[PDB]
Parts: C-alpha cells; sequence; structure tokens
C-alpha cells in the first residue's frame, strides 16, 4: 500500500509532524524543458524497484534550484517510514566519486576498499554518497554497499546515489505514472533513445537533479555537494571523499572539496588521478627512499601518460591542480595496499575524520564507533602531552556516556583510565525539579543513569519498557500502582532500585545513601571511594538491566562487596530471563543467552569464595559473618538463602561458616555428647571448656546458651520428655477423676499451643506458617490432644469416655513419635535419607495404585468365591480388605483358609463340598507371585534409579535445610519448651517495653573500620587473584588453544600472502630494472 | 602436541615476519640502487 501520512522533522530538530506525502513533495519542483525555468511540482517521486531485489528504493526528482535541505528532510523522512521514528542517525559521510567510465581494480585493493568500506558503514551507520549510475566507481560502491545490505539485518545503511535526470535511462517511464508510484518496475535494459546511462539497482536511495536538459553529465555535482553539507550540518556528521581512479573532472572535485574543507581519501593503486594524486602526495608531503625519487616533472610526465590533455598549459593546470589538491597534507589520505595494509582503509577513513574538522569529543565518538581503541588512546595521549587535558576532561563525559550508550567496555576502561571519576557524570538534558525531595536529593550521576534508561528504552521491542509497564508502581517505588512524574522520570534509580528489591525477593531490599556526593563531605576519609562504589553499584545494576555481560564484569571489578552483588545479580538475571515482561519472540534470544550469562555469575561467585578458601578460613569466616550496610545490615549468607543459590550453599567453605554459626562459634564442644554433656552438667564443664573472672565465665556461659545448637538439643530434650511423659499418660490406665498428669500434658501443649500461635501470628504470617509440614503436624497434634482431652473431661467416670479418650490418643502419639523424626535434620547421615525418602514416596504410591488393583480384584473374587451362598453385610467387605493384604507381607493364612472352606480331605484343599471351592489357592499362588514376586522388585528397582537419581539434589537440599535449620533455631527462644510460655511472659514484659512504659532499649555492635578495610582490601585481592587464574584457565584450555593457533595461521597464511606479492612485486621491479 | 605446534606456529610467524622485513629491507635496497 502506498504511504500518505510522512513524518517530517522540524526546523528545532527535536520532533517530527505528520503530514500528506504531496503536501511535502510539492516543495520539490521539476523542468520538463530546458526552456522553463521556475517549472512544475514534481510527479515523479516514490519506489522504483529493480530486478534481482527485494525491496524498491525510493526515488525523488527533484530540481536543480530545489534547496538541499528539503531533499535532506525528505531523506529523513523516507528513513522514518522505513526504520521508525527511532532510527539509526549516520555518523559519516561517505562521498565516493572517482571514474564514471569503467575502471578495473586490482582484487586485493578493491577487496580492501570494499571491506572497508562495509566495515564502516556497518560500524558508523555511514551514509554512502554516489554518483548512482551503473558504471565503474559508482557500481563498485554499490558491489560493495550489497554486501552490507544482505549480511546485515534491521537497520540498513541508506546508499543514496545523486544523478542528472537527463543522463538517467527510464526518467521518463518515471515520469508516466500518478505519485507516488508504489514498486514501479525499473527497466535497465529497456531502450531509451536520448538517456543511455542507467541507475546502478544497488542504490538504496535516488535523487534525480531534473535542469531540464537531456543526456547531460555534472549537473548534479553542486546538489550533491550541498545534500553532503546539509547532511553534515544537520547530523554534525564529518564527510569523507572515497577517490578511486577518476579523470579531470574528479581532481578539480577533490580541489573543490580541499578547498571546502572535506578531506579526501585517494586509495593507490587505482590508477589514473587518483595515481596522481598519491604521487603528488608522496613528491608533497611523503619522505620515504621510494617517495624520493618522484619529480614534478616525472608527475608531470604521469599526469600526461594517464590525462592526456591537449595543450601544455591544460597540463600544467593539471599539475597545478594536482599539486594544490595534495598542497594541505591534513585534507589529504593516501590509502595503498602495498604500505598501509590489507585491513587499514577503515584506519584510513578514521585517519581523515581525526583530520577533519576537529572537535575532541566527536573525534573520540568517531573513534568509539570505528573500535580502534589504540587510536583513542594515543590520541588521548597526545591531548594529555599537549597541555590540553582540560578540554580533554570537558569532553570526556558525553564520550564516556555515548560509550556505555553504545557498548563498548574497553572504552569505557579508556576513558575510567584517562583520569575521569565515574562519580562525575552528568546528563545531556537538563533534568526538571519535582516537588518531592527524593529526586531532588537525586545528584547528577543518577540523572546520567536515569538518561541511560530512558535511551534504552526508546528502541522499540525494549525489555525495560514491558518491565515499567508491567511493573504496577508509583515513582516513590511503592507498589500502590503526578502522570508527568510518571511519564517523564519513570525511569528514577530508587524506583528501578526498588523494582530490583522486588525483583531479587519479597523481603529483599537496598540501601543508597546519596548524602556522601555533597561537597562539605569531600574531606572526608574515603568518602571518594565510597562514592565510586556507589556509583559502580548503580552502573552495575543498570549493567545487569540492559544485559551487556562484559560491562557488568568492568562494574563489578571495580565495584566492591563483589561476592554480594554476583549473588544478586545472578538471582536477579536468572529471575529476569524466566519472567512474563521479557515474553516475546523478538527478546527471545536476549530471554535465553543472558540466562546463560546469569549462569557464568554463579561459577564467578563460587570461585572467589574459593579464591578466600584459597587464602584463609578464618578470614573468609570474617567475611562471610560481615554484615553489608547497603542490604539492610544483612550477613551473606542470608543474601544467599534468600538469592536461593543451591550452587553457593554446597560449598564446603559455606559449611564451614554455617557450622561456626553452630556452636555458638566456641571450637570446644561440637560433638552431640559433649554438648549433652556440657548441658547436663554445666558448672562442671563451662569454666574446663576452651573460650571463645566472673563476669566472663558469665558472658561464656551467655554465649553458651545463646547457641542455636543448645536451644535445640533443649528442644529435641523438651519433645523426648514431651513423648515419653505422654507415652506413661497412654500406656497406663485413667482415672475416675482428672489426674495431676493431665494437668502437666495440659500446661505443657498449652505452652505448645501458646508457642505455635506466636510462630504464626506475630512471627510470620498464616501463608508462611500454613506452607510448612512440620508446623501442620504441630496444628494436627494441638488438635488430637484437645480432641482427646475433651472426650476424656467431658465424662469422667465413663469407662467408655476413657477407651474413646485413648483410642484419640493413641493418634497424638503416632503423630508425636513421627514428629519426633523432625529433628533428625542437623545429623549428617540422616538428613539426605530424609530427602531421598520424600523423592522415593512417589514411588511409594505408585506401588500403592499398582498394588491396590490386585488386592481388590483378588478380595473381592476370593471371598465371593469362598462364600458363595451368604448375604452382604460389613464383614464381606472386611473380609475383602481384610486378609489379601497380610497375604503380601508374608502371613499366608491356609489353615484358617482350610477351616474357612470346609474341606474334610488330609490333603490340605481336597474332599470340599462345593467343587469350585478348591480354587482359592489357585488365585492366591497368581496373587503372591503379582504381588510378592512382581511389584516389590519394581519396588526394588524403582528405588535404585530413583536413589542413584536424586542423591545428589537430596544433599544440596539438605544443605538449604541445614542453613534453614540454622536461621530457624537463631531465632528460636532461649527456654525450652513448658517454660517457653512463661518466656512468653517476658514477651509480655517486651510488651510492657514496647507501649504503655516504651522504655525499649536496644543495641547493635559496630565492627571495625581497619577489619572492614582489611576484608574490602582481601576481597579485591581474592578477586583480582581469582581473575587472573581464570583468565589463565580459559585460555589454556584446548578449543581456545586450537582457535588461537588457527588464527595464527589465518595471520601467518595472510603474511605469507602479503610476503609472495612483496617478492613478486620486487621481482617485477628487478625485472624493469634490467 | 596442540601447545608444541602453537609455539611453533607462533616461531614461524616470527621467522614470517623477520623475512618480510628483510624483504622490505632487500625491495628498499633495490629501490635506493636504481
Ligand atoms: C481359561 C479360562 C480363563 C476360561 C474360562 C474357564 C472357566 C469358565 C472354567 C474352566 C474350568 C471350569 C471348572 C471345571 C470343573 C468344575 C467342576 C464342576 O463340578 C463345577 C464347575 C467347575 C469348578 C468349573 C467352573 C468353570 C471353570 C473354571
Ligand atoms: C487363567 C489361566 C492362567 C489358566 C487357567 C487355569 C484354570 C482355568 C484351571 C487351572 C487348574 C484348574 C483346577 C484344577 C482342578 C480342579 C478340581 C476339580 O474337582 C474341580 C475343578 C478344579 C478346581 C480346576 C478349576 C479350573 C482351574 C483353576
Ligand atoms: C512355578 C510356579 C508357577 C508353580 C506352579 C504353581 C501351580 C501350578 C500350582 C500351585 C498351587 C496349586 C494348586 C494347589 C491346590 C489345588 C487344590 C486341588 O483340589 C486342585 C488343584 C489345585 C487348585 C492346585 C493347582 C495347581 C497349583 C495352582
Amino acid at each position: 500500500v502506498a504511504a500518505k501520512t510522512l513524518l517530517i522533522e522540524n526546523e528545532d530538530g527535536k520532533g517530527s509532524t505528520r503530514m500528506e506525502v504531496q503536501d511535502f513533495m510539492k516543495r520539490f519542483h521539476m523542468h520538463a524543458s530546458e526552456d522553463d525555468k521556475t517549472g512544475s511540482p514534481s510527479t515523479a517521486w516514490g519506489t522504483l524497484r529493480f530486478p534481482t531485489k527485494e525491496a524498491t528504493a525510493p526515488y525523488l526528482r527533484l530540481s536543480v534550484n530545489d534547496d538541499p535541505e528539503d531533499a535532506l528532510l525528505f531523506v529523513k523522512a523516507m528513513l522514518a517510514q522505513k526504520y521508525g521514528e527511532t532510527y539509526d542517525r549516520p555518523s559519516l559521510i561517505l562521498s565516493v566519486t572517482g571514474g564514471a567510465r569503467n575502471f578495473t581494480l586490482p582484487p586485493r585493493l578493491e577487496t580492501a576498499i570494499a571491506k572497508g568500506l562495509r566495515l564502516a558503514a556497518q560500524r558508523t551507520n555511514a551514509w554512502v554518497v554516489t554518483g548512482g549510475t551503473n558504471t565503474g566507481v559508482m557500481k563498485l560502491t554499490g558491489q560493495i554497499m550489497e554486501a552490507l545490505s544482505k549480511t546485515q539485518s534491521h537497520f540498513i545503511p541508506p546508499t543514496i546515489g545523486i544523478a542528472t535526470y537527463g543522463v538517467i535511462i527510464g526518467g521518463d517511464d518515471m515520469t508516466r505514472g500518478e505519485p507516488p508510484k508504489i514498486g514501479l518496475e525499473y527497466e535497465m535494459h529497456k531502450k531509451d533513445p536520448p538517456k543511455t546511462t542507467p541507475l546502478d539497482d544497488n542504490h538504496n536511495l535516488f535523487l534525480l537533479v531534473d535542469d531540464g536538459s537531456t543526456n547531460k553529465f555534472g549537473k548534479e555535482i553542486k546538489f550533491r555537494a550541498a545534500f553532503e553539507n546539509a547532511a553534515g550540518q544537520a547530523f554534525a556528521a564529518p564527510v569523507v571523499t572515497i577517490v578511486v581512479q577518476g579523470g579531470p573532472g574528479t581532481l578539480g572535485t577533490a580541489l573543490q572539496a580541499v578547498r571546502q574543507g572535506t578531506p579526501i581519501v585517494v586509495v593507490d593503486g587505482s590508477g589514473l588521478a587518483a595515481d596522481v594524486l598519491a604521487y603528488a602526495y608522496n613528491f608533497m608531503h611523503n619522505p620515504l627512499t621510494r617517495f624520493k625519487s618522484y619529480t614534478i616533472d616525472d608527475l608531470r610526465q604521469k599526469v600526461a601518460q594517464t590525462f592526456n590533455p591537449k595543450s601544455s598549459q591544460q597540463l600544467t593546470n593539471l599539475l597545478d591542480s594536482a599539486l594544490e589538491c595534495v598542497q594541505d597534507p591534513n585534507l589529504v589520505v593516501v590509502y595503498s595496499l602495498q604500505e598501509s595494509g590489507i585491513d587499514e582503509f577503515d584506519d584510513c577513513i578514521l585517519k581523515a575524520i581525526f583530520s577533519s574538522q576537529g572537535k575532541l569529543g566527536n573525534k573520540l565518538k568517531q573513534a568509539m564507533y570505528f573500535d580502534q581503541l589504540d587510536v583513542a588512546k594515543r590520541a588521548l595521549s597526545e591531548a594529555s602531552k599537549n597541555g590540553q587535558h582540560n578540554e580533554i576532561a570537558a569532553c570526556i563525559n558525553d564520550n564516556l556516556m555515548a560509550a556505555m550508550m553504545h557498548n563498548k567496555p574497553h572504552f569505557v576502561e579508556l576513558y575510567l583510565g584517562f583520569d575521569a571519576k565515574i562519580y562525575e557524570l552528568k546528563p545531556s538534558e537538563e533534568v526538571a525539579k519535582t516537588n518531592i525531595t527524593a529526586l531532588d536529593e537525586l545528584p547528577s550521576f543518577a540523572l546520567a543513569i536515569e538518561e541511560l534508561y530512558k535511551r534504552e528504552a526508546k528502541k522499540p521491542h525494549s525489555h525495560v519498557q514491558r518491565l515499567v509497564s508491567l511493573s504496577n508502581t508509583d515513582v516513590l517505588g511503592r507498589h500502590y500502582r503526578g502522570r508527568d512524574l510518571a511519564n517523564t522520570r519513570a525511569y528514577n534509580v530508587l524506583r528501578m532500585d526498588q523494582i530490583f528489591a522486588r525483583l531479587v525477593s519479597k523481603d529483599f531490599s537496598v540501601n543508597r545513601d546519596f548524602t556522601i556526593y555533597d561537597s562539605k563531605y569531600d574531606k572526608v576519609p574515603g568518602i571518594q571511594f565510597r562514592r565510586t562504589a556507589q556509583a559502580s553499584h548503580m552502573l552495575f545494576l543498570w549493567a545487569i538491566c540492559l544485559d551487556r555481560f562484559r560491562m557488568a564484569r568492568h562494574f563489578w571489578l571495580i565495584g566492591d562487596q563483589s561476592i554480594i552483588n554476583a549473588l544478586v545479580a545472578s538471582r536477579i538475571l536468572e529471575r529476569l530471563s524466566t519472567h512474563r515482561a521479557l515474553q516475546g519472540p523478538h527478546l527471545a534470544e536476549e530471554r535465553a543467552k543472558m540466562q546463560h550469562n546469569a549462569k557464568k555469575f554463579e561459577e564467578l561467585a563460587v570461585g572467589v569464595l574459593g579464591e578466600c578458601h584459597g587464602s584463609d578460613s578464618h578470614m573468609a569466616s570474617e567475611m562471610l559473618h560481615s554484615k553489608n550496610d547497603m542490604f539492610n545490615k544483612k550477613n551473606a549468607i542470608n543474601i544467599a538463602y534468600d538469592a536461593k543459590s543451591l550452587a553457593f550453599l554446597s560449598h564446603p567453605a559455606t559449611q564451614s561458616v554455617i557450622n561456626a554459626d553452630w556452636y555458638g562459634h566456641l571450637k570446644s564442644v561440637t560433638s552431640f555428647w559433649a554438648v549433652l554433656f556440657a548441658f547436663f552438667f554445666p558448672f562442671f564443664v563451662l569454666p574446663f571448656i576452651n573460650f571463645s573472672g566472673a563476669h566472663r565465665l558469665r558472658r561464656k556461659f551467655a554465649k553458651f546458651y545463646s547457641a542455636p545448637y543448645t536451644r535445640f538439643i533443649s528442644d529435641l530434650l523438651s519433645h523426648f520428655v514431651l513423648c515419653v511423659v505422654t507415652s506413661y499418660f497412654v500406656l497406663d490406665k485413667l482415672e475416675d477423676t482428672i489426674s495431676a498428669i493431665e494437668w502437666i500434658l495440659l500446661v505443657w501443649f498449652v505452652a505448645l499451643l501458646l508457642e505455635e500461635l506466636r510462630q504464626m501470628i506475630f512471627c510470620d504470617g498464616i501463608a508462611e506458617y500454613i506452607s510448612d509440614t512440620w508446623n501442620r503436624l504441630d496444628l494436627i497434634m494441638i488438635t488430637l490432644f484437645f480432641v482427646g482431652f475433651f472426650t476424656h473431661a467431658s465424662d469422667p467416670s465413663n469407662q467408655d469416655s476413657k477407651v474413646v479418650s485413648k483410642g484419640i490418643h493413641a493418634f497424638l502419639v503416632v503423630v508425636l513419635w513421627l514428629r519426633f523424626m523432625r529433628y533428625y535434620a542437623l545429623s549428617k547421615n540422616l538428613g539426605p535419607k530424609l530427602i531421598m525418602m520424600m523423592e522415593m514416596m512417589k514411588d511409594v504410591s505408585t506401588f500403592v495404585f499398582l498394588l491396590l488393583i490386585f488386592l481388590i480384584g483378588y478380595g473381592v473374587a476370593a471371598q465371593s468365591l469362598l462364600s458363595p451362598d451368604e448375604d452382604f453385610s460389613s464383614r464381606t467387605f472386611i473380609g475383602v480388605l481384610f486378609r489379601p493384604y497380610f497375604q503380601i507381607y508374608g502371613e499366608l493364612f491356609l489353615d484358617d483358609l482350610n477351616s474357612e472352606a470346609n474341606c474334610l480331605g488330609d490333603t490340605p484343599f481336597t474332599e470340599c463340598s462345593r467343587e469350585t471351592v478348591r480354587m482359592v489357592p489357585f488365585f492366591l499362588a497368581v496373587y503372591i507371585l503379582g504381588s510378592n514376586v512382581l511389584l516389590v522388585n519394581l519396588l526394588i528397582a524403582m528405588f535404585n534409579d530413583t536413589y542413584m537419581k536424586v542423591q545428589e539434589a537430596a544433599e544440596d537440599l539438605w544443605r538449604k535445610q541445614n542453613y534453614e535449620l540454622c536461621a530457624e533455631y537463631k531465632d528460636r527462644p532461649f527456654l525450652p519448651a513448658p517454660f517457653i510460655l512463661l518466656a512468653h511472659v517476658h514477651m509480655l514484659f517486651m510488651r510492657l517495653l514496647r507501649l504503655c512504659g516504651v522504655h525499649t532499649q536496644e543495641h547493635e555492635k559496630i565492627q571495625d573500620d581497619e577489619t572492614k578495610r582489611k576484608i574490602t582490601t582481601f576481597e579485591e585481592l581474592n578477586t583480582d587473584k581469582f581473575l587472573r587464574r581464570w583468565e589463565r584457565e580459559r585460555q589454556e584450555m584446548l578449543e581456545a588453544r586450537v582457535k588461537m593457533t588457527n588464527d595464527n595461521v589465518v595471520q601467518a597464511m595472510g603474511m605469507m600472502d602479503q610476503l609472495l606479492e612483496h617478492m613478486i612485486s620486487f621481482r617485477f621491479s628487478l625485472d624493469q630494472q634490467a
């Protein structure tokens, strides 16, 4: 369909307005003949489709008196219709100029020129301005640019051809249609009488300058020069002229480009006027020994050989134009394959860009697009050596913001190495001040990170705009689900940090202090280091949020608290890969491979812990008990449990930290029986034990009874005394009145119900407490004791109510002794057997679902077959469901079946009354073959395959339950269970500190700054040692060595081909010298 | 074996760079001799 609306850019350059196609293209005019001066408005514009081309290039016929800024606005409106309003702006205008006739090149120089032009068009997104015809230099530029059109997706570089209308074949066919011509076919083989030069088929745009003449060339040179000057004025881009062969008109074009300030790159080895300009640049600028023999008379003889003028004054004017074209050494850049190299054409384009109109930040942006960091490093060292460090440091902010924009982390490390603070970032546009003080306290680097979030969110199919639109949060970061603050400042970094704290966990939170960024704290020691740490953490969280791995590695390496930030990263990238805001096919591989990158951070985090376990176990235990102040004073193993990293929690150094968090961090009593002997005799063991006056022994006893192992063995001893005293209650006979042991059981389970209600209501929440298995077993033993005690206490004198009370309390016996198995998770040899039994219970339920078929079928058939003449009752159903079971487990009741069958023979099934009654054996025979030889041994094979499947996963789940049991018993009350309600009375004393008295005094231990600086230097030394060892291990792999020697063979084969070409040139010079 | 042939490729690339520098010096001496 033809487009009726086009987005034309405004005169301010900050917006685009939709208009009609005829109303925008009425400013483009045309001339029907040479006598017409004002002419008609143009009716020949639209889309022309070439043969063997999938797309139709837009053509526009414009007048010679029309302005080139309207043609550049029409090209920008065509690019806005092609690739949306957020199209790629060009950074280079490559003016391909040279011979309009056919010019055969050597294949090494044409391959190097086409590879440099394709690499500059792929990297810089450059606009190619050529002649547009399919003959010679413009056809070679179209053959260079057609390889970039197929190998690169998304936005393509446009190849604009500016050509005269009267020489273009098919312009009368282009002028014979109602505009816009949507896909009109261009016939290059059509015989046009007055125009014989067809257009190039690989040119992606056409500008046909119409002065009304026919078969005239050179009428569109000044219009293409004004279009290149208008594009360099509009996009703030340098214009570079590529020159290959060429005539005297190309020499006058290069002389007018050198007079206009445009730098020109001449490719030597292309012959003609380009070799004459290369010989003039060799005689005028090059002091080499091959260029020492070049003379003005030899260059005049080469100009008479190539151009061949009719007069000697024209040869003197051509030699003067070749001298004045190569008079400026900055404006002429000579590229040779025998001098520069094969991969030096884009370096010659970058050298012409550095030798162009020189802004320093635009040269660093063009070097960051061209990706030659040694060129920008030598230019920054030359700018620092010339005393221009203030102009370098003024332009390093926008170059560094473009370096995080275009994702070049070696340039990020280059600008970070060139004396620039990472907390000295300022945005490109000014931020409007809101009435909220949280945005008023945000510094300029937070506005720079919010500018990079708004720049990354302006791309189409962006996952961050779908992340914000599915966030349902406020601009302060609260999830309560003003609109100008929700449109302009919606990507503020406090709201992003609250979305990241929600995206790690439900209870995860971060803490950022901007009050060290004031100028009054500049004299504080280490405030600049904490400023670089907070800015590296914010740019680190932005680097995960843009999923760039190497920039996140660089901000992880220059940041502090590396292990905690790597765990938080790996959790938020592994959860953000499997998220509904990243659903969609176009964000497919960024779904996948970033999850791959997420596993990379998990492996990275383990190795820094391994580097800590390479260095010192005691410094690693001092590392992992340190509470980071940016994450609400949480230790790193709680960050691992909230981050759910099972690979980090199964490490033995983390298990050394968790077993140091057991036993009160006391290195004397570590055995179970030694802790039981210390708990049974406290006064006779704890002075005699090793350490961690009377106040020191009281502090040692207070360190002993605040251990989680001591509270765990107190809860185990209280549960053992509970189960033994309820065993002595339920086995002994209940009296006619209420006994004192029933009052002790009532007070004991009343304290257990008060501790269960204190764990349910005031501690965690109802949905967290209902998800636990053992809390539900505790609730059903509370309900079983209260049902049996209400059945006893409804009628204490009835013996039948005592029978109902013991039959209700047998469930309490079975569930209480089964709840004694929940203390076996602290043992090393019992806990994975419990997790393997809980994995194996699905195979148990599969065996029950297999055996119920055989049991119900043989039970109904067997009980119907031994009793033919019997009415149905309950006892027939008990006779179905009873005996078959116990015939699986071994008691094959047989005499009782011979007595039930009423068979009177001396043989055990003979002389029976019913003749069909001696088939109960045969059904019993096939039942015990189906049960005791088929299904139970299928369990055996299912348990062997089940245990050999999930043994290591049961071990890693035991490590997660080990830190979950240590965190559960660290927050346990210090008293055991029948004292615990009295300890809840002490919690009621905390209620006396809460609201009425309000005299609560609490404090926390503050660590030393020297110990935290030693832990941070230990973290930086272990992280640098692990990244050096991991780079050596990545370089020491087999695949990297065979790929490195394959690239070195390919470079040695290129060096051998260059040495063979230099030896062939030396043999040709030795043949021509003779 | 793959580390020994990687070191031998690196030594052969250094010998090819020295042979290319000697051939460029011989071509510069043949240019200056004319
Ligand atoms: C091979 C099977 C699956 C097919 C069906 C066979 C059944 C219907 C047949 C095969 C042999 C038969 C038995 C053979 C002989 C007698 C003795 C007679 O005094 C009473 C019936 C009784 C006890 C038959 C009952 C039915 C019986 C069990
Ligand atoms: C079902 C497949 C596996 C084989 C079928 C075997 C069945 C039909 C056969 C095998 C042995 C047979 C029994 C062998 C002997 C006797 C004793 C006779 O006084 C009555 C029939 C009776 C009780 C038969 C009933 C049918 C019987 C149970
Ligand atoms: C290797 C295994 C399969 C051994 C074979 C077992 C079979 C053939 C045996 C085991 C028990 C046997 C039964 C035992 C008792 C009786 C009752 C009798 O009045 C008729 C035969 C009958 C019903 C037998 C039939 C054959 C029998 C079912």
